[PDB]
């Protein structure tokens, strides 16, 4: 017997229509390219989303083609991620600081039709366009630029292609598994392919309260990027909340930051610890107190406990530690206490928020040994993350067949420990250890002993079996030009560097190792 | 093309999973029926419910039974939510106050299989029972006792029960637009059959930040009863987010709920009007700081804007005013801030406050004329409520098709103005707005400028019959303790509040205001009462 209630599929267009029914008037700034701040609200970008959301259909596109994205993050930006998904496309959010080639490989693989790119990356798109066959429309995210023109003939033009949409367009309805957007990780870099319902699943959960949750109070400055993991959200949550935004286009340094949140009373900012840095670093050169700021959120890499009593005792401002990844659309766990943590001394409760974090509902946690079978969670024993739940991917982008999950489950490639309560603590990357009885040994950092020994070309790490220890590091060395180092002067550079018993246990030379279509397939091992 | 993501059904057994997975030893208070109080926990209430939900499979019950309960907010009532809910049986909460014939009425349209009930309602199960042909099990909430099997011939206890489930069950795998749970509101009551797509949902959207969003670190005492529209979704949105609990059992006065909030250091409490005025009432007299006490959730009727104030002020406590309906599992509103606010004089931001509140995202929010036609979101023009969202109902129970919607919305009875910002005013239910000369008055605007009087405790308006204006307002009034106002002394306090020939005629007293099953208050029965005069 099924229930009577009203059912509705749940779309990235219905998120975009709330913002624009119940907060249509509340404040979005935009940092563009120009140097030019736009103050506009959700009204706008929900109307502009939908006139893009026509002019795009008009094109004459297909269900589900993908639309790309090399951008800042900004009110077009922003606009682009409602519009192309909104009216049934895949909104394709591509990284432009990696190297030309890698965009070459994604921009083809996923076969973008339409490429939306910011003025940054005008030289960069005009470098490589002529790889990019299967792209039917350049579009530079503001008006008509003759300079822009020349580097790019053919160009087409945001404000302009914008006024081509019909201004009564009505989003499309179709099943919520429908795919909505695409970004790929960093062989090759793999896509995860999002639907409707997972992007707005995660935005429930990332909107409630111990994760990040978005209100309608706060102006929240995303850092993190729009074009990687969606930033982590955010253009879905603080429209589920009508939140203001704050966007900061490409000005990211320290300086530019701090007079953000000084200006527009920045209440939550997003970002990873390398740009905190640069703003924690200005803020204290100008004694500002970041007055309206409350809280930060950091993930993407692993956040420094001092970073969270710096921005707690200078500017008593809360530091969410959240972890994630591009196949949990990114969000897995959160660093938010429990109640039984208020009754400890108040310095162990500083030290319990230092790990990645404990996972919401929607999302599930466990450890696996290598072979498979479930580690206690006990907070000590180390095993392979593995996940799983509404936003957890099931396959990469056109390669199902590759048996990714491992019994329903995604393995993240980390080495974690997970205590009773869920929260996690990234150790190491599983396919970096070495399992030596005992202690297990960090593949990586034996080669950066090795390839810096003079008499080395370069050098890679293996794990290699071992009747006794399981596992050994083997050195697969290619000697210096002109160079030939024996085995033991080799081994006796790891003499002081490291443990000695992390030292490899043998010396083989090739003269080159075998390449995969860029980096080092170490799978052989044979 | 389909996104290439895990896809896994939102059902309600994955919520106290979750709970046990992550929570498992985050504290759960049980005010039990006998006077004993259980410290128990989410590990503790998930495994119960696991082995709950073994036994009422062992049954022979079909998929998607009722499962009924009478029942105070207690840790067995928690587990029944989620052992019926989570084994694909409906989990029917009944209003145990509602009359014996009524609940005869509900029971059997219902077919509830299995009833349990808490002892407290021993006597009344064992007048109407032999009414209560198709239900094969009653299920006392408690362990055996011979007394209770002498009312109840064939009469199972809940603590015998569950012994017989294993210990390893496994939640079934179904449809999350399996139905999930039955509550029956007022012709005849009628049921709203709610789905674990619907119940996820509605518990995402009441775990926002602007909405109430439990946290870890609240203790949340719900005193809304779980059989009126399951305590507000929040034994869902607790077990989502792991929040701590103090479920307050069959003593709701002030003085008990004082003394849950001082010894269980509660920081979220949620309730009816009513039951809020005895808690302030007594604690004023004790003396009390409520000191754990953050926050507040108070609907179901208009919140008294000097009830928020009182919290406000006296302790500290922001109150939360929010709307909804049993047809809305329930949210539909809740009142917060929106940035804007923050700049407006520091009284206009208390005002402010005090409306039923602006929809969250899955909610929706129109008003219509008498002919069915929109009409502006000025909040000051006023028209019939209407909803449409991912929590709110279809149709009614039993009543699939018979033509309930009005082009895909749900109309709630209620009359209010909507703001451009979404806030929502009830001007009153249509059953109660008074109709004076050629105009509406509305009573709730009344009695809260009546209640907000420091010598009255509490007030209620109701229209009665007069030969010329139709009906004319009259002032019930409950006079506050050490205070004697004078019928024209509360008459004149309405001036300049609202257009004279609003103001009530006449002040009669009465000791309490009649309530209904859930805490309202019975207009009708004044509407009888006092129909002279
Ligand atoms: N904050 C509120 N202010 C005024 N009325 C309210 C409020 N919350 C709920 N209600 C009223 O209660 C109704 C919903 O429930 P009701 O009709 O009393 O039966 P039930 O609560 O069992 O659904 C709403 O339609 C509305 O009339």
């Amino acid at each position: 017997m099924l229930g009577q209630m009203m059912t509705q599929p749940l779309l990235i267009s219905s998120l975009i229509d709330h913002a624009a029914r119940y907060h249509g008037q509340t404040e979005i700034v935009s940092v563009e390219t120009d140097g030019t701040v736009t103050r506009t609200n959700w009204g706008e970008i929900a109307a502009n989303a939908r006139r893009m959301g026509s002019a795009l259909t008009k094109l004459g596109l297909q269900p589900q083609d993908r639309i790309g994205t090399l951008a800042w993050n900004n009110r077009r930006h922003l606009e682009i991620y409602y519009a192309a998904s909104g009216a049934g496309f895949v909104c394709h959010t591509i990284n432009p600081r990696l190297f030309p080639e890698q965009l070459v490989y994604i921009i083809n693989h996923a076969q973008d039709r339409v490429l939306f790119f910011d003025a940054t990356f005008l030289p960069l798109v005009a470098a490589i366009r002529d790889q990019l066959t299967e792209v039917k429309h350049f579009v530079l995210m503001g008006p008509r630029n003759e300079d822009a023109l020349q580097q790019i003939p053919g160009l087409e033009f945001y404000d302009e292609l914008i006024e081509t949409g019909d201004t009564d367009f009505e989003w499309p309805v179709f099943d919520e598994n429908t795919a909505s957007s695409l970004c790929y990780t960093s062989g090759h870099p793999k896509g995860v392919l999002y639907s409707h319902r997972s992007t707005v699943l995660h935005s429930f959960a990332s909107n409630t309260r111990d994760v990040i949750g978005y209100s309608a109070m706060d102006v929240v400055m995303p850092v993190v990027p729009m074009f990687h993991v969606n930033a982590w959200g955010s253009p879905y949550g603080c429209a589920m909340s009508g939140a203001q935004m704050v966007l900061p286009g490409p000005d990211l340094h320290g300086e530019a930051l701090v007079n953000l949140i000084d200006t527009y009373g920045v209440t939550l900012a997003m970002g990873v610890p390398t740009i905190w840095q640069g703003l924690l670093a200005h803020a204290a050169k100008c004694g500002t107190k970041l007055e309206s700021l409350e809280r930060t959120v950091i993930g993407g890499a692993a956040c420094p406990p001092s970073m969270i009593a710096t921005f707690r005792e200078k500017y008593g401002v809360d530091t969410v530690h959240a972890w994630g990844m591009s196949e949990m659309s990114p969000l897995g766990t959160a660093n938010i206490p429990l109640a039984k943590h208020r009754k400890l001394p108040i310095e162990e409760q500083h030290k319990l928020r230092e790990n990645q974090g404990r996972p919401p509902f929607g999302v599930e946690l466990k450890i696996v040994d290598d072979d498979g079978n479930d580690l206690p969670h006990d907070g000590v024993t180390q095993g392979d993350l593995m996940v799983r739940g509404h936003w957890v991917l099931d396959s990469y982008f056109q390669l199902k067949d590759q048996e990714l999950l491992q019994d329903g489950w995604f393995a993240t490639g980390d080495v974690a420990t997970l205590d009773p309560d869920g929260y996690m603590t990234i150790r190491d990357r599983s396919k970096d250890i070495i399992k030596s009885g005992g202690e297990w040994i960090s593949s990586v950092e034996l080669e950066n002993i090795a390839v810096a020994h003079p008499k080395l070309a370069t050098a890679a790490v293996i794990g290699v079996p071992h009747p006794k220890w399981d596992e050994r590091p083997l050195l697969v060395a290619v000697k210096a030009e002109g160079e030939d180092p024996s085995e033991a002067e080799l081994l006796e550079f790891f003499d002081g560097k490291i443990a000695k018993w992390q030292v490899p246990d043998k010396v083989v030379f090739v003269d080159a190792l075998p390449l995969n279509a860029t980096g080092k397939v170490l799978k052989r091992k044979l």
